[PDB]
C-alpha cells in the first residue's frame, strides 16, 4: 500500500513517530528516522531493519535540516512523504508563568521546524509531482489546537498553527499533485504523555481509553496512501471522541 515509497518522519525515535515508522515499514515503505534522540532513532531504526535510516539531528536548525534532507535523499533517492511529528510541550501551568526561554524553544520545535523540514523538501516534492508521482506532508498537530482544556497554553496554539499552516500549504500545493494533511490525537501512550500530565484522562475519552501509537499509524497510513489520493487540507481528529 506504502510499497515503493519513502517516508521521511521527525521524532520517530520515540511515541507516536516511532509507532508510525514501525507501520509503514510493514506497509512496504523506506523511513527515515529524524530525530535528535540519536540513541532512539537508532534503536528504532535498527528495530525495523534494513528499510529504516536513522538520522540525527535537530530539526529548530536549519543545518540539521539540509543534512538530514541531504542524507534521505542521498539514501533512498527520494522522500514521497514528509511526517512532521516531532515536538515538545511545557508542564501544565498557568500560561503567564511560561517564560520566554521556553515558550522560544517550544516554538523553534513546533512552528520553525514544520517550517524549515516542509520548506526544504517542497522543491523536491514538487518535481516528483510533475514526474506523475503524488507527495504527501503529514502534519501531528493535537485535539488542543482547536479543542483546547486549560493549563497548556501555548503548547495548543503552536498545534493551531499547525492546522493552519496544513490548510495553507494543502491549498497552494493542490495543483502541484502534492497533499497536505493534519492528525489531531488526543492523550497518548507515550513516554510525552507525563509531561501534559490517568484514569481522569481515560474518563474523559468518550470511546473510554486513551491513544495508543498503533491507532494513530493506521489513520497515518491512510492518509498517507494512495487509497486517501483526493484528501488534503483535512485535520482528521484520532481521539476517541474527546473533541465533540
Ligand atoms: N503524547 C500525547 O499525549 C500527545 C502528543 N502530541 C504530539 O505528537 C507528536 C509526537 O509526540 P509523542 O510521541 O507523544 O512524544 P515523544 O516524546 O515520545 O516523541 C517525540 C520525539 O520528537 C523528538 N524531538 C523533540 N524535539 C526535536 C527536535 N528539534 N528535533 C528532532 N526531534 C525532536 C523527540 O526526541 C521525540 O523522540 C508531538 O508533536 C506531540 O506534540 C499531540 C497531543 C497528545
Amino acid at each position: 500500500s506504502l510499497e515503493g515509497k519513502v517516508a521521511l518522519i521527525t521524532g520517530a525515535g520515540s511515541g507516536f513517530g516511532e509507532g508510525m515508522a514501525k507501520r509503514f515499514a510493514k506497509g512496504g515503505a523506506k523511513v527515515v528516522i529524524v530525530d535528535r534522540d540519536k540513541a532512539g532513532a537508532e534503536r528504532v531504526a535498527g528495530e525495523i531493519g534494513d528499510a529504516a535510516l536513522a538520522v540525527a539531528a535537530d530539526i529548530s536548525k536549519e543545518a540539521d535540516v539540509d543534512a538530514a534532507v541531504e542524507a534521505a535523499l542521498s539514501k533512498f533517492g527520494k522522500v514521497d512523504i514528509l511526517v512532521n511529528n516531532a515536538g515538545i510541550g511545557h508542564k501544565p501551568q498557568n500560561a503567564e508563568l511560561v517564560e520566554p526561554e521556553e515558550f522560544d524553544r517550544i516554538v523553534g520545535v513546533n512552528v520553525r521546524g514544520v517550517y524549515l523540514m516542509t520548506r526544504k523538501l517542497i522543491p523536491h516534492f514538487k518535481e516528483n509531482g510533475a514526474k506523475g508521482q503524488e507527495c504527501v506532508i503529514l502534519n501531528v498537530a493535537s485535539t488542543g489546537a482547536g479543542r483546547p482544556r486549560p493549563n497548556l497554553a501555548w503548547y495548543n496554539a503552536t498545534k493551531g498553527w499547525v492546522v493552519s499552516v496544513t490548510k495553507a500549504l494543502a491549498i497552494e500545493l493542490a495543483p502541484a499533485k502534492i497533499r497536505v494533511v493534519a492528525l489531531n490525537p488526543v492523550a497518548g501512550e507515550t513516554p510525552l504523555l507525563t509531561t501534559f500530565m490517568r484514569k481522569k484522562f481515560r474518563d474523559s475519552i468518550p470511546m473510554g481509553r486513551l491513544l495508543k501509537p498503533d491507532d494513530l499509524a493506521e489513520a497515518a497510513a491512510f492518509l498517507c496512501s494512495p487509497q486517501a489520493s483526493m484528501i488534503t487540507g483535512v485535520a482528521l481528529d484520532v481521539d476517541g471522541g474527546r473533541s465533540i
